[PDB]
């Protein structure tokens, strides 16, 4: 029993070459696009997509391999999970709705590939917000006792299956909602919609689907990193203009190494910026977004 | 129809303060005492023990909280399952069977006893061997992207309770079997005696014993560390005699030198490699019995 949590807007199923991605899409005006991250699925926007439906076209996409967007074959170095190849097809899925130029919120591993998108085809982007992450590249060069004790997942999910598989498999249900409660201010799930944490809880639920979020960290740990690795070493900044918001529970100076032209606010949550601080997450992205 | 993997060593149940500590016993001569890691028992000394039991009177324990130690209840700095804690535990069991100098070598969580006993007591010891470790805090020092992946348990078994123990829950055995043998030169478990390997499976399948073993590496990641730490900072070093083998496949290795290492913790310490994964005295029991005699001789 899946509650709707976006009425209104319509369920997209987006073809592209590397399988469907799944869209609620709601709303006029210029085209938005929101990625989720983990673990998670599109419904997490449910509470600032309509606010932002209010002055855009928001297309609520499950990233490839989550919630239900197929799950492509993965190889040996993850390349459908890394965010350059999500990105790729993410901009296909936009293409497929006529959408070439966009502006682009991520959240999490959907932040990811949104500024590895800006990296990668800048010109597809209007403006980019990011919502509590630093580029992978910076997680891992910043890695010692105590970030690798916080980001524990980002290593463990990224050992080779069937290891994190098998152990996630373990108990799926008390492993989503642990990572659910302990990125929250509150430590506990108070701050989701019990019908939002229930998509969260089903998709964890699914083998195939822990898979490509270990797949996903997996990249993260290797492709992303390299990816991310160039562009540090090269120089190369994303030139769209771009909002870094994150949890109180130093980014933007972190951003500003990436971004030519970036701004930033603390937002008064943890991880969860758009379920746990909706109001200021909505007001901030339409701000930025208008 | 646990095997006995130590024909002859008697069984002794030393009571200590903080619960009972198990241990074969066997051999003549000096005290050696010998401390194993994770996710093993005591059993891991097997191959090596009676070569040393020749030598010594060899006591190979259960580390408090393994195998068939007792368990004494965790709290929440970690305390008994903290290496300075379960090294006074050590030494309080010891004394039970009048040891109050001993030599000592440990693998593992048991290495990180063992140095941290010579920190903490070092005229407790005669000489100190650690396997295939460098100290705690230097893992956490050099935990880059790269040494996270490769011992990625260790930020994963320091989760609070019971995030780790509810994932290890669902099949113990895949994690036992898996750690086993990641951390072997094969990658398999072909290194290990089948009887030494059911020992670990079966200790590991207990609930209780595998929430020590994360308590292990809570202690690992905070306590242990911050302990050491103080160490590392006022240049306190170890003055015990020390022999630091290691894997040239195996952890301590993929951290650092070793030796190096070392000897920025010990004022006397002579270092080699052995060809082997993590499990020396179980994937290189000559080499390392040789050295250990050789060593503690
Ligand atoms: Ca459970």
């Amino acid at each position: 029993d899946l509650a709707d949590l976006f009425p209104g807007f319509g369920s997209e199923w987006i073809n592209t070459s590397s399988g469907r991605i799944f869209a609620r899409v709601g709303g006029d005006g210029p085209p938005l696009l929101l990625l989720h991250g983990f673990p998670q699925t599109h419904v997490m926007w449910h509470r600032v997509a309509p606010k932002l439906a209010e002055r855009f076209k928001v297309i609520v996409a499950d990233l490839p391999g989550y919630g239900w967007s197929d799950m492509p074959e993965s190889d040996e170095q993850h390349t459908p999970y890394t965010k350059r190849a999500m990105a790729k097809q993410l901009i296909e899925a936009m293409e497929q709705l006529g959408h070439v130029h966009f502006a682009l919120a991520g959240h999490d591993r959907g932040a990811r590939v949104s500024y590895r998108l800006a990296l990668d085809s800048p010109g597809r982007l209007s403006k980019l917000a990011v919502l509590d992450i630093l580029p992978t590249y910076e997680y891992w060069q910043r890695m010692n006792r105590a970030y690798a004790l916080k980001i524990y997942h980002w290593s463990f999910l990224a050992q080779p299956a069937p290891l994190p598989e098998n152990l996630l498999g373990g108990d799926p249900d008390f492993y989503v909602k642990a990572k659910l409660a302990s990125w929250t201010r509150a430590g506990d799930l108070s701050a989701f919609d019990p019908r939002a944490v229930e998509h969260y809880r089903i998709a964890f639920a699914d083998p195939m689907r822990r898979h490509v979020m270990c797949e996903d960290y997996r990249a993260g740990a290797y492709a992303d990193f390299e990816h991310d690795k160039i562009d540090v070493e090269a120089g190369n900044k994303i030139p769209v203009p771009m909002l870094a918001l994150w949890g109180a529970s130093t980014p933007l100076d972190v951003w500003r190494k990436w971004a030519s032209d970036v701004q930033g606010a603390p937002i008064e949550s943890g991880h969860f910026l758009p379920e746990e601080a909706p109001d200021q997450t909505a007001e901030a992205l339409v701000r930025f977004f208008s």
